């Protein structure tokens, strides 16, 4: 009666010209501010008017449509359990639910009040400090109840360790927005990457006409953009999504005259953002922290000579001075303008020879770039030497040169041995970028994640192929309860799919796992599984968990409906929702799963 008056109050405006068609039904549902899938609404509307002359609906029809799309049985069961089948939850009943079923302890009497004030739409009920079913569905569908832990949505990790101690969000050939051979270069590559909190961007520099450097993929048909315009974009967007330092990975193919223009543009456009001298003493023996370098941009490039020479050359104009460096950097001796060489302080790109050579001779401010194929050989045959390397030196992996369509390797292979800059083609849809985007949700999306302790100890014996005494076993149980408004199959003429859910663990080889639910026939709107999945994970700090929702098409084919990936240790506990993303990386809202999550680590217990 209260609920009904609230509801009529919102929608009745819509019926002022009598019964409404489909386009008006849609416009009216939006007034209730719950997201809906058009195909689902279209279906329930067609079933409502199927055997009728006019294909219009009245107010009672519209209520039934709303109830079918928005109300969820799985939420009703829970609500009636805490309400004792009353119409509303008392504030003490809601408190009970928050503490016992979502483990939202410490300030639960507090959070109950806040849930009501934030989500209860019926003014009457809100004033009695109660929650209606309408308010409960809004709360349970909100960002307060998603599976990613609220505490991980801010920068919570220790940001005061040396730079080498972090995983760093890293993009390959950032200027490309499609393939590697014939598609465009575009400033949007840089804008998009930076807005996702990417910290290490690649710029391939080539000589332009008019003596002005340009950016494109050398020896291809990709279009060109000006170097100048890339630096203007970096100036505007570097710190849009994160406070933490950006690295510009320059792959230089310019003549020395155009290299001087590179240096000038960097200096003049970026100003005080650009790091142009050591923070401390000039004899650098460990890298500064991300915290020490907030709001700075660092140049990664080849360098001729010492930092000491750089500090001396600052007393004069260095125009016309050139060095020699050990290679031209290309995807698997050259002249350098010293004006450009002199912008390199903590991020000197150094040719890789061997792990032994690096141990003997490389400095902490020297990084290495290793192609996919070589790095995979080292992971397979020398994983602990690789860990020893990455604990000391910033290491960048990039995709092999034959990936001319911008496909990506699996990045988890390299994170498993502590590689800091695992560079991906950010533009390309696929599981690699889903793992990347999931991983770098953590630590507030700032693009730096502190590596586990066993990858930072310079004398670690960690081997991902045989974890042994580094194991920290975690037991995980996930109840898959339901799905809601899943995207219909591309083949359904109405609103059907045959959904199943695959749960995946990515991590060290012994932890990798796949589980599938049963297939539900012909129900995308409200499939109910109630199925329990169990895992043990030996190295939870490196693990990512992915929910992959598929449509069983035929005996030999499943289609992708949506997915979500996050770090295993960022899982919320108790009842929560899994938001889903399309292959393009678009939000499929309202498509969701409803689960109950519990896990514990063996290390808590004597
Ligand atoms: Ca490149
Ligand atoms: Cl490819
Ligand atoms: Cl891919
Ligand atoms: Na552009």
């Amino acid at each position: 009666m209260e609920e009904n008056r609230w509801f009529l109050n919102i929608i009745q405006d819509g019926f002022m010209n009598g019964k409404i068609d489909f386009d008006s039904t849609v416009k009216l549902l939006e007034k209730l501010h719950m997201p809906f899938n058009l195909a689902h609404v279209k279906h329930v509307f067609k079933k409502t008017v199927d055997k009728r002359k006019i294909h219009t609906i009245n107010i009672e029809d519209f209520r039934a449509i709303y109830r079918a799309i928005v109300h969820r049985n799985e939420f009703h069961e829970i609500f009636c359990a805490y309400s004792e089948n009353r119409k509303n939850l008392a504030d003490t009943e809601l408190t009970a639910f928050l503490k016992k079923e979502q483990f939202k302890t410490e300030g639960a009497e507090t959070t109950a009040l806040e849930v009501i004030l934030k989500y209860e739409p019926i003014d009457e009920v809100r004033k009695r400090r109660q929650l209606s079913f309408e308010g409960f569905i809004r709360y349970m569908s909100s960002e307060d109840c998603t599976i990613f832990k609220k505490e991980h949505r801010t920068v919570y990790q220790d940001m005061n360790h040396p730079l080498c101690d972090y995983f760093i969000s890293s993009s390959h050939n950032t200027y490309l927005v499609s393939d590697q051979l014939i598609g465009p270069s575009d400033l949007n590559g840089y804008i998009s990457a930076l807005l996702k909190g990417c910290r290490c961007l690649e710029i391939d520099c080539w000589d332009g006409s008019n003596n002005d450097p340009v950016v494109y993929h050398g020896h291809t048909l990709t279009s060109k953009i000006t170097f100048c315009s890339v630096i203007h974009v970096v100036d505007k967007y570097a710190f849009a999504a994160s406070d933490y330092p950006v690295v510009l990975s320059l792959e230089n193919h310019c003549s020395t005259k155009q290299q001087e223009r590179i240096a000038q543009y960097l200096l003049n456009i970026l100003g005080d953002k650009l790091l142009t001298s050591p923070i401390g003493d000039i004899e650098v023996t460990q890298l500064p922290s991300p915290e020490a370098l907030k709001f700075k941009i660092l140049v990664k490039n080849k360098k001729c000579g010492t930092i000491e020479e750089t500090m001396l050359r600052k007393g004069r104009d260095s125009h016309g001075e050139t060095g020699e460096v050990s290679e031209e950097e290309i995807t698997s001796k050259m002249k350098i303008a010293m004006g450009l060489s002199d912008l390199v302080i903590y991020t000197k790109s150094e040719k890789f020879v061997s792990f032994e050579h690096s141990l003997a001779h490389q400095k902490c401010y020297e990084n290495n770039s290793i192609g996919e194929l070589k790095a995979q050989k080292f992971v397979k045959h020398a994983a602990n030497q690789f860990v020893s390397h990455t604990s000391r030196f910033i290491t960048r992996i990039y995709p092999k040169g034959t990936r001319a369509g911008s496909s990506n390797y699996n990045p988890q292979e390299f994170w498993n041995v502590g590689c800091q800059m695992v560079a991906l083609n950010f533009q390309t849809s696929g599981t690699p970028m889903e793992l990347q985007n999931g991983k770098f949700l953590d630590n507030g999306g700032c693009g730096y994640i502190l590596k586990p302790e066993f990858l930072r100890n310079r004398n670690s014996t960690f081997n991902p192929h045989n974890v042994g005494r580094y194991s920290n076993p975690l037991s995980l149980s996930i109840r898959l309860i339901s799905g809601h408004q899943l995207p219909p199959s591309n083949l359904s003429k109405s609103n059907k799919a045959d959904p199943l859910v695959q749960l995946e663990i990515y991590g060290v080889p012994e932890d990798q796992a796949k589980r599938k639910s049963s297939v539900i026939k012909s129900n995308a709107l409200s499939p109910r599984w109630d199925e329990t999945f169990s895992f043990t994970v030996q190295v939870p700090e490196l693990a990512l968990i992915r929910f992959c929702v598929q449509d069983e098409i035929s005996l030999v084919a499943n289609d992708f409906l949506g997915q979500y990936t996050l770090p295993l240790l960022s899982l919320s506990k108790g009842y929560c929702t899994v938001p889903l993303f399309s292959k393009s990386g678009g939000k499929l809202e309202p498509a969701s799963l409803f689960v109950y999550v519990w896990y514990y680590a063996e290390n808590l217990y004597f």
